[PDB]
C-alpha cells in the first residue's frame, strides 16, 4: 500500500491505488484516466501533455 497518499498527477489527487502511467520524458506518474487512456488500449510509450508542449 505504498505511496497511497502521494500526489504526483497534475489533477492534484493522490495515487489512491488507481491505475497510473509514467511519462517517458519527465518521469511523472499520471493517473491512467487523467492521461485519457482507456484500460483496453494502453500505449507502450506515454508522453504527458506538458512534455508534448515543451518550450
Ligand atoms: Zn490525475
Ligand atoms: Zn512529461
Amino acid at each position: 500500500l505504498y505511496f497511497q497518499g502521494l500526489v504526483t498527477c497534475f489533477c492534484m489527487k493522490p495515487f489512491a491505488g488507481r491505475p497510473m502511467i509514467e511519462c517517458n520524458e519527465c518521469h511523472t506518474w499520471i493517473h491512467l484516466s487523467c492521461a485519457k487512456i482507456r484500460k483496453s488500449n494502453v500505449p507502450e510509450v506515454f508522453v504527458c501533455q506538458k512534455c508534448r508542449d515543451s518550450k
